[PDB]
Parts: structure tokens; sequence; C-alpha cells
């Protein structure tokens, strides 16, 4: 039978295939509700790394927007009443960033602005998490956190993300990829700061 809830991993750049520090608020959720399934996205999650398989940060990108929009598509079909809630960390958080919001996403190759999730996948989508998301800039209403500047593919000043209160991203100020900060632990750091914040928000969320 199909789950009441079902989590949709995406891990950061390097980490070898598998959930990566999205599984934090993966497993709370899990705890937490009984019914509860998940699944981790598979693409390159590769900025050009032999560990990765060299795969550039653009070609990751490209791959991981159409993965993570087939993979929520896809299960939504076969589970049209489950609640669907996304957990995307780093990179994770960008490919989820266009398939949820759309409007493209230049910097790493994609003009098309069009959400390429369906209809019905959309509605399902209670909740998203986004932790260290490159394509953050401060002003967008579902933002958390000290970082009041932007990432290295800062979304537009202003941007309107039709699932807009779905969202919460977290991202703070010495952060060098979703921010403009200089510490690469901060950006590492989100799953144990922020944790339970962002199962507060799947449970209110959640119907
Ligand atoms: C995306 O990358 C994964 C491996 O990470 C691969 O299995 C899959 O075939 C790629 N998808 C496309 C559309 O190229």
């Amino acid at each position: 039978q199909c789950p009441a809830i079902h989590v949709f991993g995406a891990r950061e750049t390097t980490v070898s295939q598998g959930y990566g520090s999205s599984a934090t608020v993966v497993n709370l959720v899990i705890q937490a509700h009984p019914g509860t399934t998940s699944e981790a996205i598979v693409y390159p999650a590769c900025g050009g790394q032999a560990s990765c398989g060299g795969i550039s940060y653009a070609n990751s990108v490209v791959n991981g927007t159409n993965a993570a929009a087939a993979a929520i598509n896809n299960f939504h079909n076969s589970c049209p009443d489950t609640q669907l809630v996304l957990v995307g960390y780093s990179q994770g958080a960008q490919i989820f960033d266009n398939a949820l919001c759309g409007g493209g996403d230049p910097g790493e190759g994609i003009t098309n602005t069009a959400v390429p999730l369906t209809a019905g996948a959309v509605s399902a989508v209670k909740a998203a998490i986004f932790m260290g998301d490159p394509r953050n800039i401060h002003g967008l209403p579902y933002n958390v956190g000290t970082c009041t500047t932007q990432g290295f593919d800062a979304r537009p000043a202003g941007f309107v993300c039709p699932s807009a209160s779905k969202i919460k991203s977290y991202c703070d100020a010495a952060d060098p990829y979703c921010c403009t900060g200089n510490d690469p632990n901060v950006h590492q750091g989100y799953g144990q700061e922020y944790g339970q914040q962002a199962l507060a928000f799947i449970n209110s969320q959640l119907s």
C-alpha cells in the first residue's frame, strides 16, 4: 500500500549517492510519523571532482533538476493521495528549488521557467526544506537565517515562487555558498542548527 507520507532527499556536492546531510530532517519525519517512507534523488551531486565522476556543477544541476522532477512526478502517479515532503541540502536544495519553484537557473544552463512538476504533484507537496541553497537571496518570504546577502546562484530579488508558502530555506551569514560568507563549516551544520525547526514546520504543513 502507498505510504501516508513520502520524503524525497537530495544530498550535497561530492557526497556519495544517498541522502547526505538531508538525512537529519528525513529521519526526523520518519520517526515522528507512522507510515512515512523516503527515497534519495539519484543524480551526480558533483562539481567537477574526480571523486564523483568528474561531472561539472552545471551538468550536475541539469541532471539533478530533471531527476528530482521525474522522481516526484512518477511517485505521485503511483501514490496520488500520499503527502510529499522535500529535503534538499546544498546542491540538493538547488535542484528541489528549480523543480518546485521553476523560474529557470541561468547560471547553470537552465532557461525554461515552467515548473517541471505536474499540477497533481505540486498540490501533493506539503512542505519543502532547503538548507544552504546556493539560489538564496535575502528578502524571500520563506527565508530563515542570519544571511542578508545572497548565494552564488542567487534568485531574482523579489522572486515569486508559486509554492512559496510550503518552503523554509535556511541560510546563515557565514555560509560561503548560500551567502557571501567565508566559513564552510557553517554550510555543513544546518541539520543540527535548524533540524527541529524544520520538523515543526513540516508538522504544521502536513494534513
Ligand atoms: C543522471 O545521473 C544519474 C547518475 O547520477 C544517471 O543514472 C542518469 O542516467 C542521469 N540522467 C540523465 C537524464 O542523464
